[PDB]
């Protein structure tokens, strides 16, 4: 019929499901959060921290680093929702307990800004989150963050780079939005969105070759030197986890952070980098383990409890986990 | 002391140069260029390619790719610039001799938008131009780009990343200049760069390890196995020349394309990817060579001639050389 938005389609879920509404009003709170970010990102106004207006000589480097103003962003936005009552973030050791006054039936895990390491390079970075519905009755606290993302009601991302989308992913797939920053709409470019079932790209830090484990060694070896004589795949590695998911999305293919010497159970977040992910992978038809179980159904015991992933194409993931097997 | 945009920037080099004023027209020019591909890159008006204002009867003119429009807004700024003769892009098979009328003393030579590969993905994507005074004294010909790069009198890029930043280096160092996008201005943020002396992170396409010559497969191996038991070097690979040699530039490090079997003579090309980033890297303080010289002494006889690249850190890059050297 026409264009479609991310409040739109927001919407359109709402009128189906017939529902406080609590969802379509959360949603639309993060979609103004990751616009905020998104301009902030590209460092609008910054001649304006630079003197272009003077300063009259009084304007120490003390401006609120981005990492910082994301989160206040995320917080406060989702916080003025409605919608929710528990908030976990990688920036805050405690989880958030929301007020009284202002408490929803939902729980939100999030990653205001990832990608830290190529923040000052100007690299791609992003915004993760999964959201989950409240499990019980007991007044609010941590316990509600540690639900398996098995339990996630929506997840997706936010991805700054040379453009700026927004994947999200719910019950029924994955769609990706794209941010018009002309006119700060989000249009619905790729409907219903599946990955390859085999790709050609490999992505992980191969600068921890010393402490891979037998499986991912074996793994490497095999897209580099093809037992099968056939194409060596390509590699890729940004150092971003929302870029390179992202990437493994849309081309095809696997990213994989594993354990190494100082992370034993690996280095990703379980509650915002690694279920996020998993639900937007599995969701568009991929996998995504811990070389062992699978992620989703992991029953996390700490708001920032480490797991190891693999995702990606279901063949590609099929094949490592093959690998795993092997050595078992 | 206050502000310094590029613009004011670009002027104050000609006051002391005392000349014609085309290299400030050029590189007013290329900044609009720039200017407007980021705000392309960054999808602004993408809603009206989406049915916002419904049909457009928009037809066999099928919509013009991020590609096409970067080079035709670099060709025609540039033409418009008065100070150029010859033009040698990428996308063009020939020399782009600038007709008689708008004829200028300036050969330059650019890649509008590379990273191709990253483009569907959203990962960072770049500009790379390099700029020539016309050698001879008679008729404009593609041997006037046929210089090595050692001749550059300026070079540079435009990083499409998180932010967008121009990065320029000329004979007395090298400038960045980040892009506030709310006033189409750009700031300078970092004065005289100079690169690290050793780095701690590589930069190369391992897919293609089968290929690699001995030296290259010596010092990958030394970098995830430090002989002096040393942290290995974390690796880091976006895929776009671009944002690989900018991290390269801000972090210090290694970035590394050399040759494989597809690829004879390297995969970059010369005149608009590998002798700007020689250039960039050598006023910064760091190095750039093939493994057997140094990318700006090499002299062209094809326009889109390609050539191998190591660059980054001299003592990182010294000592991949040394191994050269001693498998020698
Ligand atoms: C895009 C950043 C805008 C940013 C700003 O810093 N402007 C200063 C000049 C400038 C403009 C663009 C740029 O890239 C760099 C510097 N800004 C505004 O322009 C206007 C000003 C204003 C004045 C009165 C009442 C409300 C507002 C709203 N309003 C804003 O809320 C912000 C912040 C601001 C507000 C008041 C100021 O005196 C200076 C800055
Ligand atoms: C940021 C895109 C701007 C872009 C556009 O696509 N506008 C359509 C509406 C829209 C707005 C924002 C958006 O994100 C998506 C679609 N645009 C303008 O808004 C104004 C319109 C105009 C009208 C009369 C005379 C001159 C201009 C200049 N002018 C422009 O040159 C461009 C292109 C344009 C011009 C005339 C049109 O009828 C439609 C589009
Ligand atoms: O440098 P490393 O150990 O490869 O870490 C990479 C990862 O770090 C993160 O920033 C998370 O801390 C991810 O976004 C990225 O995948
Ligand atoms: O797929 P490869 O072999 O890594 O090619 C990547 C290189 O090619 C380019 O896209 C140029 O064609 C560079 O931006 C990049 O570093
Ligand atoms: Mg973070
Ligand atoms: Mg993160
Ligand atoms: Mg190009
Ligand atoms: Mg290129």
């Amino acid at each position: 019929t026409n264009i479609v938005t991310l409040t739109r389609f927001v919407m359109e879920e709402g009128r189906k499901a017939r529902g406080t509404g609590e969802m379509t009003q959360l949603l639309n709170s993060l979609c103004t959060a990751v616009k905020a970010i998104s301009t902030a990102v590209r460092k609008a106004g910054i001649a304006h921290l630079y003197g272009i207006a003077g300063s009259t000589n009084v304007t120490g480097d003390q401006v609120k680093k981005l990492d910082v103003l994301s989160n206040d962003l995320v917080i406060n936005v989702l916080k003025s929702s409605f919608a929710t009552c528990v908030l976990v973030s990688e920036e805050d050791k405690n989880a958030i307990i929301v007020e009284p006054e202002k408490r929803g039936k939902y729980v939100v895990c999030f990653d205001p800004l990832d990608g830290s390491s190529n923040i000052d390079c100007l690299v791609s970075i992003g915004t993760i989150f999964g959201i989950y519905r409240k499990n019980s009755t007991d007044e609010p606290s941590e316990k509600d963050a540690l639900q398996p993302g098995r339990n996630l009601v929506a997840a997706g991302y936010a991805l700054y780079g040379s453009a700026t989308m927004l994947v999200l992913a719910m019950v029924n797939g994955v769609n990706c939005f794209m941010l018009d920053p002309a006119i700060g709409e989000f249009i619905l470019v790729d409907r219903d969105v599946k990955i390859k079932k085999k790709g050609s790209i490999y992505s992980i830090n191969e600068g921890y070759a010393k402490e891979f484990d037998p499986a991912i060694t074996e793994y490497i070896q095999r897209k580099k030197f093809p037992p099968d004589n056939s194409a060596p795949y390509g590699a890729r590695y940004v150092g971003s986890m929302v870029a390179d998911v992202h990437r493994t999305l849309v081309y095809g293919g696997i990213f994989m952070y594993p354990a190494n010497k100082k992370s034993p159970k690996g280095k990703l977040r379980l509650l915002y980098e690694c279920n996020p992910m998993a639900y937007v992978m599995e969701k568009a038809g991929g996998l995504a383990t811990t070389g062992k179980e699978a992620v989703l159904d992991i029953v996390p015991t700490d708001i920032h409890q480490r797991a190891p992933i693999i995702l990606g194409s279901p063949e590609d993931v099929t094949e490592l986990l093959e690998i795993y097997q092997k050595h078992a």
